Order: C-alpha cells, then structure tokens, then sequence
C-alpha cells in the first residue's frame, strides 16, 4: 500500500507561533526516512503553501477565519486527490484546526469512515460557544452533521460539508473539557473515553470497545487525528496546550499498534507539535521523537519486532 | 450543600519544619476561588491558631505529646460544630496527626463513619511501637476501638475517645509499612489495598471493592484523609516522607472522582504539604497544584468535563 | 533455606567500560545486610576472578568471545556447586552474556528448570545475526537447544550445552528486538509479553499467564535472569542500553512479589547494572536501590508488609 506525507505548516488555527514549524521538525528527525524502512511505499507530498488572507477580521469572536478557511480547504483539496489514489494520507500539523480540510477530504473519497480522535481536547466548539475564538478548538463542530446550523456561517468555511456524525467517531484522552463542549458530546451521545475510563478499563479494554463501537456492525476505513497533547506533558511536552495526567508513551503506542493491526487504517494526522515551546531542546526531542515513533507504529512497527518475510536470518 | 474550609497549620506530629505553611501554600493556589465555582456553596473558616504548651516533655518516646493533644482537641471542636450544620468540613494540613481530632470531631455528628484512608503509611504506630516519636506516625492508633488501652495513656489525649473499629477503615496506597503496624493491620483484620493490590487489581476494581466493603451493607458519611505522599514522589515531591512506586496523579484523582460520584462526601484531609521541602520551587508548585486538583475532583470537576444544568450552551 | 551472592564484574559481554563494577555497588548500596534481615540464610562467595584471555581475536563478528567463554565456564562451575548444595543462587552481573553460565550452572543441578526472563531485550542473537559482536545480547542463543547447531561453534564455549527448549522460557518487557531475533522467536513459538501485551494485559494478568505456561503441568525450578534495562529508564537509568516505554517500578516489584510467592524461586540474576553511565550520582543510587529493592522482593519483601512470625507486638 501507499503512503503520502502531506505538510500542513499552519498556525492560525490558535495563538501560539510554532506550530507551522512542526513538519520541518518531524522530517528533521527522519520521518519519512524511518517510513521507507516499513512494508509501505512512501511519498512525500512536500509542504503546502498557504496563501495569508490580507484584512482577516474577526468572526464576532472567531480568530483568522478567512485564513483558516482556505488554508483547510486547499488541502482537503490535495488529500481528497491522493486517498482518489487509493494511497493513506498522513498529514503534518501546525494545529489541529487543519483536521476541518484533512477529514473532508478524506470523506469525499471515503464516506463511510470514522473518526478515532486521540486527544486530550474534544475540539468540539461551535464559533459561538468559545471563550477564544482559537478554531484550532472548533475543528469537530464544522465536521458533524448533527451540528449544522446550529452557529452562523463563518467566512471562508462556506465549502465545509458536515461529514460526518456523532456515531462515526470517538475520543480517547478527554481530560480538559469546556463546559459548552461537555453539553454537546453529553446531548449529542457521542463516545468517548476520558482519562477516567481509561484509568477505570485499561487501554486494552477501551480499544477493544472503540472498534466494535466503530465497526461492530460495518467494517470501514478509519481516520485517526492525533492530538500529540493527548500524551502527558512528560512525553510531549513540546506543545501548546499541555494538560497534566495524560495517555502515557506506552498507551499512545498501544492505540497506533491495534489500529494498525485493524488493517483499516486510510487517513492520519500528526498535530499540534510546536518546536518552539520546548523548555529545553531535549523536551522537543522527547516530542518529535514520540510523535515520530507512533507515526512509525502506526504503519507496522510493532515493540515486539519485525522481521522481513521470506528471508531465513539462519 | 456546604462546604467549609479549616486551616490547621500545625507540624509538631513530625521533625520537619514547614507543613504549618500547607494551608497557606494551597490558598495562595486559589483553592478557595476554584471551588466556589462548584455547585458547593464555600466558607472559609480561616486557619486556627494553636496555643504551644511550654515544657511539653517527650511521653517515653513520643514528642510533643501535649501541643499535639491540645490542638487536636481544639480542631476536633470545630469539625464537631460545622459537622452540626451539615456542613462538609474539608481540613487543610500541616502534618497528618491532625487527623486525630478531625476524624474525632466528626465522629461526634456522625458515628457511622468510615475512613478512606490514602497514604503510603498505615499511620497506626502505637505510643509503644514507634522508632521515632513522631505522632504523624500514630494518628490511627489512637482512633481505633480495638487500640484502645494496649497503650498507655499519652499527656494531652485524653479527650480522645476512640470513635471508630478496624471494620470501619480501609487503606489505599500503602506500601512503606512498619513491622509492628503490619502486625496490627494483620491481627485486627484491617482492610487495605497496598500498591500490590492496586498493581495487581487496577485502580477501578479497588475503587469497586472498597466500596462494597464500607457501604455494602449501610451507606453512610464518608471521611476521606489523603496523604498527599500516597502518589508517588514524581507528582508530590513536596512532602516530608516520599516513598517511590507510589499512585499515580491519574489514579489519584479517579479515587476522588469516584468518591463524589458517592454523593457520601462527609468529611475531607489534604495533609503533609511542606511548601519548603521542594527541591525547586516548580517541585512545590507540582505538590500544591496536584492537592488543589484532587480537592476539586472531590468536589465535583470531573476529568470528562462540567458544565451548568439549565444552560443551553447552544 | 540459603542464599548464596555470587560477584560476576565481568564486562567483555559489551562495548561500556563500568557494568564490572556492578557488584561492588549493589554490596556498597547493604544488598548482603538487607537480605540476612529476611527469612533466609545468606552467604556471600565474593566476587570471582576473571582471567582474562591474551590475544582475544574476533570470531567473525563476535568480540572476546574466548574471555566471555571462559568466564561463564567458570561461574557454571560455581552455580553448579551451590546449586548442588540446595542453596539459592544470586548472581551479580556486570553485563547479561553472564547468563549463560549462571542457568548452565543452575540447569546441571536442575534440568528441569524453566526462564523467566525480564528485559527490554530477547538477546537471542546468534553469532550469525549480531550487528554487533557483543555477546551480551546472545546469552539465550548459546542456551536454546533449538537453536543447537545453527551457528559455527565459537573459541570458548565448547563446555556449554544448550539445557533450555523454547518452551521452558518467557521474555517480560520486551520492547527493542532486532530483526533477526524477531524472526528466531516468532519461529520457535516463543511465549513472550512485550510491552504492548502488559499494557493489553495489564502486569498482573501477564504473571498469571506465564505461570500456567510454565508450571501448569508440572511444578518446577524457576531461574529469574532479570535485566535492569527491562524497567523504563526513569527508573533503571545507569545501563547500557536504556529503551524508552519500559517496564514501571511497581510492575517490577509485581513480577518479584510473584515469584517469590511461588516458593519455586531457584537462580536470579541481576544484570546491566552500570555505576558509570548514570548522568548524576542520583541515577545511580535511582538505579542501585530499585534493583536491591527488586532483590530482596524475590525472597520475601512485601509492599504491604513484614511482621516475624511468632512475635505478639501487642
Ligand atoms: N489544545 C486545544 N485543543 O486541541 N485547545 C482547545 C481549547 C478550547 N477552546
Ligand atoms: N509520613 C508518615 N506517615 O504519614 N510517616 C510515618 C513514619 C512511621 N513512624
Ligand atoms: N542491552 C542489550 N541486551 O540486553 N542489547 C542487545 C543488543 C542486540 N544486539
Ligand atoms: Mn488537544
Ligand atoms: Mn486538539
Ligand atoms: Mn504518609
Ligand atoms: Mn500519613
Ligand atoms: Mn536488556
Ligand atoms: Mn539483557
């Protein structure tokens, strides 16, 4: 099967500068490389160019909604061109606000997917119930179906077509939820498994009942966005909004293992790693290396080995 | 329901200088801001002031008998009055001997209690068995009913009345137990969940079981007294006795999660926070910062979200 | 029943000058005083003498291979001897090729014996599949009968015999296995639990598994060989080859607590120990006191408690 890495270098998506450093960072520390050494053929998309909306005013309080707007559906464009190609698209945050284009995408050519949302955020914000108007906060709520017309229009999203509903995805990691946020995923009976189920099931459990909750009845292809802030601040500290008490090394990897395994896996998204906001330069080495490394598991490298078949190493 | 916050700024139950400034360090963190925005209605009730008796000689080996005595006796009055106005009373520590007269006060009101008791220590040394005089070491000793007499009496403890049996407590944590304590959890038949049996069960299953075990049969007020150092060193270093392979800050604060969920939070101790024994002021800052987060987590701040009944955030 | 210490400052099994200077470290750090504290017997051999062979040429690829073949002949001689005694052997590594020898030993006294390996790594290599010379990482190799034949005979180890099948051993925490090892275990049908099936598992259910794998039918001899670096490096940080997402502090002391439970505790082995690879004096002491504390876990130490039998502390 076929790889295709595709750079999103944004940042508009929240205020923090960094994020669109993310891409050089992951391929400084030989992502693509690491890739070639799989069972995968791996092409490099390069990095998009996002051309900067002059006089981006504000959305009564969305942020850069313009720039956002077109940055997201350029590249829903090009991912919408490659998953055509039958190849697995991996996309390279800046911010999660990029997820908007990166699903859709992907959707257009698949609309039966589902979504395995690892973070420590829901990202479920509607432009009117944000204390900011951060969209990097907001990317799920211009995805779901069920959410339509339930907040003005906002310039420069006109193109987005809800998705995807409440029942196609699930969350792993919640741990820092807004209030608004709460009262939707609650009212809309979307699944998820906060830090809390995690603790009380164990990672095991809780894969096992995301899949059969996903594909229990229908096998289809799957779409994991990762929230590198999904892993606690010992292991990913390197990102904007760390939230202590986090998914461990080990669990992150655990999850990129089964949905390896699943043989399902379509599209990918590797967010919110900001080189910048390291504390030392090895805090940003932990940070691209793990992203790195579950990136890597999600394409076959498994903690127990590999070995390349049909050769005898006797 | 009430809530009421008592400082007891008191360290002679151990050697170490400092834990007299827990309440101060965990106000300064805005524990009283962040719980009035619970659905609990918050008094602070200021921190008592202890009058320190003069020429208090060492009982054999104990230290301080008498200040010790004598500040308990006036905290275990407080608790009793606010226990009397319904109110849930939430102790802010020094060290953990203050659980004498705050178990004891609220004993007065409600006599059907049972102790949570997280610590990496049993706390149950007997005037007899300690190495050190240390009555931070003997807390439970002097509340239990089958403890009562196997020990002589201690200048400044008569007051003291044991208020509750070896049925009625259950420890979660432990893991740096004394031989002379081990002997006594063994022989009264104590139940207890030391790191073993959290690695062994996961914290859920012990949650579970700790909770048929104490309210199986009758459900009544639960006095919860957290040890900050029951979770391992990494997490709340700040404290005088850390011992590794501890609670995770996850586990912790499923532990609290669930005991609101019991809606029987009846009384609360955040003890042996020691603001001056962080390596770096960061290490305090982790300490405090986690204590505050656990106290909220008793109160309702749930990991998966809050948000306002009657609110349509839409 | 007896205990015997046996010193290995052997180091020619890899690359990094220290691992020899394991022994005196764990002496220094009162592992002999600490166990005699214990139920058992202790008897401390002292350390052995290496000699070392002149004009060590490289078989091939493999290094010292006629001074790591005469060390572990040596040790066998002495394992064996204690082992003949009844007495429990410990032997203190510097680096694992000491294995060899140490369940050689142990095997010509109880062929019947099985392995419970805990490591990152399976070092499994045969000198045909090492990247690398060092045969450190092909202790196992020498001693599969499986593997009999499957490599050219190496200058120094024609004393030994391979003693174990592929069904008398079980690997926990492995989590960095070469390409080749990988092919070698997955085709002997190796039983193993890497760090993805503790996590899918959790350590408790993992020791329950391989004691019915190992002792389901028949009870027999257990030989621990216990890698440090099978613990996460935040843990075990002074060891050559440290590999992130490893075991936990309290996992470890599980797997020990387990086995000594079992009563069938015959051979240990506590290896990699480095003095000189830790970053701070604090690394090392992390270090040295965890694998003491693992230690004195396998012959009786328990986190919930020690009270002498016999001994009325009332
Ligand atoms: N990092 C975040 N999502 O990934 N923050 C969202 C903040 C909610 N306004
Ligand atoms: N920190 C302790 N308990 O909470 N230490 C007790 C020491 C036993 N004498
Ligand atoms: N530390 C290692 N095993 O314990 N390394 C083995 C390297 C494989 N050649
Ligand atoms: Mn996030
Ligand atoms: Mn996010
Ligand atoms: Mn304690
Ligand atoms: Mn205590
Ligand atoms: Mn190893
Ligand atoms: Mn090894």
């Amino acid at each position: 099967k076929p790889i295709e890495i595709i750079g999103a270098p944004f940042s508009k998506g929240q205020p923090r500068g960094g994020v669109e450093k993310g891409p050089a960072a992951l391929r400084k520390a030989g992502l693509v490389e690491k890739l070639k050494e799989t069972e995968y053929n791996v092409r490099d998309h390069g990095d998009l160019a996002f051309v900067d909306v002059p006089n981006d005013s504000p959305f009564q309080i969305v942020k850069n909604p313009r720039s956002v707007g077109k940055a997201n559906e350029q590249l829903a464009a090009v991912v919408a061109e490659t998953q055509k190609n039958g190849t697995i698209s991996v996309v390279l945050g800046g911010d999660h606000s990029m997820a908007i284009g990166s699903i859709s995408g992907h959707a257009r050519v698949h609309p039966d997917l589902c979504v395995i949302w690892v973070d420590a955020h829901t990202d479920i914000n509607t432009p009117l119930t944000t204390s900011s108007g951060n969209l990097h906060g907001q990317p799920v709520a211009f995805l779901l179906k069920e959410l339509k017309g339930k907040f003005p229009d906002v310039p420069g999203f006109s193109w987005v077509t809800p998705c995807i509903s409440a029942k196609d995805i699930v969350y792993i990691g919640l741990r820092d939820v807004d209030p608004g946020e709460h009262y939707i995923i609650k009212t809309l009976g979307i699944k998820y498994f906060s830090m809390t189920e995690v603790d009380k099931l164990g990672i095991g459990k809780v894969m096992e009942e995301t899949f059969s909750y996903l594909l229990g009845r229908k096998k289809r292809p799957i779409h994991l966005s990762f929230d590198v802030d999904g892993l606690d601040p010992v292991f990913t500290p390197a990102t904007g909004t760390p939230v202590v008490g986090g998914l461990s090394y080990r669990e992150g990897l655990y999850i990129t293992e089964e949905i390896y395994k699943t043989g399902l896996l379509s599209g990918l998204d590797i967010m919110e790693v900001n080189p910048t906001l390291g504390k030392t330069p090895e805090e940003v080495t932990r940070t691209v290396n793990t992203a790195v490394a579950l990136t890597l598991s999600c394409f076959g490298t498994k903690r127990e080995g590999n070995h390349k078949p049909e050769t005898d190493y006797l």
